């Protein structure tokens, strides 16, 4: 997260770190046994780390649970990033509490102008690299689809939205991939892609979660 702030330990209780020897992506806990992330975060050997603040220090609220199954969206295209969503099932149910809690799926899509919270352990620099240990947060509005399409000609599908600041300086970044965009207590977006981070006229692009709720629910119901 570039241009954000330190969230505060366990203040984003649905935020997970996906770990394969090291943090490599975010995700969102959506029930005791399932995480939603980006398809571009797919790999084998995932351990889901819940209850994290400092990802390099055991602070006492963590739950580490291996993935038993990953399901990349059937229509994910890794070249265009269309349908950039994946589900991860945990080998055992997480113990839900104030610091490890699921985030509600949307029943309605969100509109341009809605304020959201974006979070992760990604790079905090727009030029250069610095990776934080503690979770970072950014409040950002959803941008109009027309401004999103104008910012990224030929690239924005109906499964994507932009959020952030056209003036630059505030954005998600590398390592925030797969993490949440939460608006009014609902998971509306997943950190997906962009042209660099926090660049003028190049806001972050996010998977439009509301389009996937039916797929998520039916997938959970049979897996
Ligand atoms: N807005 C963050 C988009 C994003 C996701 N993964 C990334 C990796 C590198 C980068 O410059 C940007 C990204
Ligand atoms: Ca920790």
């Amino acid at each position: 997260i570039v241009g954000g702030y330190t969230c505060g330990a366990n203040t984003v209780p649905y935020q997970v770190s996906l770990n394969s020897g090291y943090h490599f992506c975010g995700g969102s806990l959506i029930n005791s046994q399932w995480v939603v992330s980006a398809a571009h975060c797919y790999k084998s050997g995932i351990q889901v780390r819940l209850g994290e603040d400092n990802i390099n220090v055991v602070e006492g609220n963590e739950q580490f649970i291996s993935a038993s199954k990953s399901i990349v969206h059937p229509s994910y295209n890794s070249n265009t990033l269309n349908n950039d969503i994946m589900l991860i099932k945990l080998k055992s149910a997480a113990s839900l509490n104030s610091r490890v809690a699921s985030i509600s799926l949307p029943t309605s899509c969100a509109s341009a102008g809605t304020q959201c919270l974006i979070s992760g352990w990604g790079n905090t620099k727009s030029s250069g690299t610095s990776y934080p240990d503690v979770l970072k947060c950014l409040k950002a509005p959803i941008l109009s689809d027309s401004s999103c399409k104008s910012a990224y000609p030929g690239q924005i599908t109906s499964n994507m939205f932009c959020a952030g600041y056209l003036e630059g300086g505030k954005d998600s970044c590398q390592g925030d991939s797969g993490g949440p965009v939460v608006c009014s207590g609902k998971l509306q977006g997943i950190v997906s892609w962009g042209s660099g981070c926090a660049q003028k006229n190049k806001p972050g692009v996010y998977t439009k979660v509301c389009n996937y709720v039916s797929w998520i629910k039916q997938t959970i119901a049979s897996n």
